[PDB]
């Protein structure tokens, strides 16, 4: 919902007369005399500063030939004019107009709320008032006493060695208007400049997960290529690397054409702000990562890219667990690469020509079976075996299992082992604490329900409650949790605003408003004033709703279940669905008591509205009380005692009368 | 804020007359006739015991030549006098004065609140009242009927074989006054005696972290030097050891000149208390640690020093994690030193001359490659390899990984291993439980926000709320958490005092007081009486604030957003920023209803003040109500219906009138 005349005009616009009009009986809204009419050009609000689309009441002079129907007619023409009518101004002069015209129709197809951006002048023609005629008071001071459209572009004398150039905001401003103004009626939603995409569309979503997948691929492939020195025979990987690099470069380019949330939580949409913000925030790192061994470790920063985007991901529970297991695998892989690099460095001393029998590649070669042979040193474990052994060792070390068939024995490997031990201990602790908490986050609610059940059971056992009452209490608790699964309405309604709470309650009833032929002629005033008062109740079988222990003070509505109005051990009516039972409240102003013993056959759901909160609303909306009185029929009028009389035992009464 | 005359005079001062005065119209404050004028020397409060800087009203005698303007003039002289005026005393005699004078001016430069420490006498000259003239009643009993400055130093007869020595509190007490009295006006803050430093300055902070760093250094270096027997060739370490020792000794000396918080939570500042407290509390341990193998284990007590200072550190989250990892490293290092000591003890039996093939140094030597050789037993693993192996083993044992390439096999090592196992299990459990809790302490708040979101989402899903209402509720919750991130104002305002709460609220408004030209002529009374009543509201787009469902009873102020006052499907005014809309309350004393349908264009923030809590304050401060009435202009007076009339359809009404 937007009338498209205020939201984004306080930044770029200038002096204008954004006439709206409403077009039923006489004048309504001219509204925006914005950007310069503060307290120095016209009236203030409640005047033609804010209404009377065709302006008046600021006249202050006589009705001359030009001062009647020239632009006063133009205001409701909407199309085009160039004449000169009078509208009073601070200059104390017979004001006439130089202006520009611009139409636009509607979205609702009503020929209302046009654009009509106007300028108005007083100076450029003539002052001829004799209020001050002391030489240069109105014949040369005219260039001083105007505070109008002149003060937008050309705030100097109208001559100023210039004839038509200074006519750009009074005579030739129509080229700066039209499509440069917001529309006359549209729909309010986050809108973007041309060739700009929002950050929550179906395009940026797919690219976010695509970039995440490619980053997860690079974080795996780059350390492997750096440590386990590979080859280039397969040109397939050589071209997929270029494909991924160019995809990331295209994403860097496309990041200029997106939207980001700023201070306060609103979608910012303007090319210059987007560009400079993205630049200053991430362009250095993005360029460094996009474009010899150290170059790949620099290239790894696309993982920090996903780290910055992490706020978009997560918060969904299962995704957190998947991310945690993925990062555990990633750190295991990185430690495997470092471990293999160390193991390859240690074997084969280059000072002499000998193989160091300590390392871990020599022990692995001895255990597997394939040894190192000299012919300069070639022949040993295959690359797949080396990688799988490195991963297996680092997984033994991270998971704190520890086997010992692959263990550090040299000097460098022990230092690296203690470093890995500290790092892995920290990561293990944090990661699996988070995993356990995430897994317990829902069994927390389940255990809340179980704790409620256990507390009720313990209370029933401790005080030695009989079997029937205990089983009824258990059944009621089970049913109430079944239809109210953990969710509590009071808090959710408390954290919402007043109007939104009223709307939520109105939709919560949904079966006593559009189902009962009484609440029909109420659009949005009575429905949102009564629903805040209706309260839903659930009643167990055998419960006495309005037995002879309470007075009738609530117009109860039945929406699900069945009730029988027991009167002296027997039933006079059996209420079903959509049958209101209760006392008349709006036309007696009295009180009575329970004329019956209303029970509940099955589990029932009723909608109580209190008496004092019922007739007040219909008294406020007097047009609704008439329909309410004329369209409500009480199925069981629990106000008057009925003449209740039972079939087949006055027979023996008459028999005894004839006998006695 | 301190007038410097009560805070610290009840411990050292004596009889005095600490005259203040206030100097505008007539008398005000002489105030402190402290330390002896309880109920036995003069009047009580509300008299020249507390006001009338120039004293009077305690006369009780006739106006003699000396009894008019001698010291009664001295009180406002402030400079010097030695004369004798009358001021009535319990002696029932024509009192005259022996006194001492002392001036001091101000801090605010006003020549007010001088020092004027006076003494007053009655005895030393003469009693000549004939009330009791029964011999030794006023000529010899004079030495009994005085209860004044005599009762401070020389409480005996004025003769007492002494002439001028007994004149030390009536004639020669000026040398015990002056700079020995607190000032006349200063600023209140924790102050220290000369050559005393506070415990939260920028000096003791740097020394606290310096001592912490040096203690962390010693706790690492001392066990290493004790176990791995080092040398002295590098004189560099030999001089850094002396430098650190002398630094710690200087710190022990400097601890005499610091301040410590005592009982109740106040900064104690007095050399004797500081000295004796520090001595009795820590001097034994500090001296023992400051100043052959056992001497270093004693020297290790500087770690207990940091343990005592620990309260200063910690409580910052990240510092807790850093401290925990540091102590884990420290215990690993200590266990490494003990393990190497055991391993060095076991190898090479001294009864025979043989090497024990069990230990762990022999197995390590066999695995590494360098064996033990005999020529008495020399040659083996280097010192760096020995230390790194010891650390690696103890880190395998503490982190509960366990590899087995270095494992206990002798008799002593198994007992030490089980002891280390129990100790490491305890330390592991406590340390990493604390680490996990500290890490979860902030994701607790994040998970509270996520739980609120999940509860709202579940409530919306369960009851099948339509799309528009659900999305509006989600947006409102997101915005409210965005600008109110976890922080709840009610609790923080509850735990604060009343005046501080009022000040916090006054600063919380900050945009309806110093921005609106109405709340200008109110210094501190009306602002702190109205801000406790103002409540801020946030309204979502499309919300109806004061539609035709409520009566106008609140002078709402707009500080951010925009509102349009819809009247019969169309708008008569569009409120902006700093535009108050509401009913007049202080000059009609009536009630009306919503003459409009005020909506909210964008997200808005308003400042409601209730009617009954508004005019009461301005009624209390009658000088403020005049300015409030004369300086408030309602932008949208939602009290009176305006004559609203719409432009361009009476045209067809007149057309039909001419047609029908
Ligand atoms: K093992
Ligand atoms: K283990
Ligand atoms: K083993």
């Amino acid at each position: 919902p937007q009338n498209t005349f205020l939201e984004n005009i306080v930044r770029r616009s200038s002096e204008s007369s954004f006439l709206l009009g409403n077009a039923q009986i006489v004048d309504w809204p001219v509204v925006y005399s914005n950007d310069g009419f503060c307290k120095l050009s016209g009236y203030h609000r409640a005047d033609v500063m804010q209404k009377s689309s065709t302006c008046s009441f600021m006249y202050g002079e006589l009705t001359d030939k030009k001062t009647i129907e020239k632009v006063r007619q133009t205001f409701d023409n909407y199309e085009s004019n160039c004449f000169e009518v009078l509208l009073y101004k601070k200059n104390r002069t017979p004001v006439w107009f130089y202006m520009q015209i611009a139409p636009i129709r509607n979205e609702h197809e009503k020929v209302v709320l046009f654009l009509c951006t106007f300028k108005d002048i007083t100076l450029f023609k003539q002052p001829i008032e004799d209020d001050s005629t002391k030489g240069w008071t109105k014949f040369a001071r005219l260039t001083r006493a105007l505070t109008n459209s002149r003060s937008v572009l050309q705030q100097l004398t109208p001559m100023n060695k210039t004839e038509v150039v200074h006519k750009h905001s009074r005579l030739a401003e129509v080229l700066q208007l039209g499509s440069d103004i917001l529309p006359q009626y549209k729909q309010e939603a986050p809108k973007t400049p041309p060739h700009i995409i929002l950050h929550y569309c179906a395009f940026k979503t797919t690219w976010d997960w695509v970039i995440l997948i490619l980053t997860f691929y690079t974080a795996i492939m780059v350390p492997y290529n750096v440590s386990f020195k590979t080859k280039q025979n397969n040109i397939a990987w050589l071209v997929l690397d270029s494909v991924v690099d160019v995809i990331f470069l295209v994403d860097i380019v496309l990041n200029f054409h997106t939207t980001f949330v700023g201070p306060g939580g609103e979608v910012i949409s303007d090319p210059k702000l987007i560009r400079m913000n993205y630049l200053k925030t991430w362009f250095v790192i993005d360029l460094l990562s996009c474009l010899f061994s150290s170059l790949k470790v620099v290239r790894l920063l696309r993982l920090g890219r996903v780290a910055r985007k992490l706020d978009h991901y997560l918060e969904y529970g299962a995704a957190v667990l998947v991310l945690l297991v993925c990062v555990f695998g990633l750190v295991a892989h990185w430690l495997a690469c470092i471990w293999y690099s160390i193991g390859d460095y240690e074997v084969i001393d280059e000072v002499t020509n000998t193989i160091q029998i300590d390392s871990w590649l020599y022990q692995l070669a001895l255990s597997i079976g394939t040894p190192y042979r000299y012919n300069i040193w070639e022949g040993g474990p295959s690359k797949d075996s080396l990688y799988v052994s490195s991963l297996y060792f680092t997984m033994t070390s991270l998971t704190t299992i520890g086997f010992g068939n692959i263990a550090p024995t040299t000097d460098v490997e022990k230092m690296f082992s203690v470093a890995m031990m500290m790092v892995g201990s920290l990561l293990y602790a944090t990661i699996f604490g988070n995993v356990t908490t995430i897994f317990q986050q829902m069994y927390a609610n389940t255990n809340r329900y179980h704790e409620m059940l256990n507390n009720v059971r313990d209370f029933l056992k401790l005080y030695q409650v009989p079997k029937g009452l205990s089983e009824r209490v258990m059944d009621y608790i089970v049913s109430t949790w079944s239809m109210s699964k953990g969710i509590d309405t009071e808090k959710v309604l408390s954290i919402c605003p007043k109007d939104m709470r009223a709307d939520i309650c109105v939709h919560l009833n949904r079966k006593v408003f559009n189902e009962h032929p009484a609440f029909r002629l109420a659009s949005d005033g009575c429905l949102r004033a009564l629903a805040v008062e209706f309260q839903t109740i659930h009643c167990a079988p055998g419960d006495l709703i309005y037995h002879a222990g309470e007075s009738v003070d609530a117009l109860c509505f039945v929406v699900s279940g069945s009730l029988e109005v027991i009167q002296d051990d027997e039933v006079v009516a059996i209420l079903g669905k959509g049958d209101v039972f209760g006392d008349i409240f709006w036309k007696e102003t009295t009180l009575a008591h329970a004329c019956a013993n209303v029970r509940a056959l099955t589990y029932c759901d009723l909608h109580i509205i209190k008496r004092e909160a019922l007739l007040k609303v219909l008294d406020f909306y007097t047009a609704f009380a008439n329909s309410f009185s004329r369209n409500l029929t009480l199925t069981c009028n629990l106000r008057k005692r009925i003449i209740f009389r039972k079939i087949s035992d006055v027979k023996k009464e008459e028999e005894e009368r004839l006998r006695q």
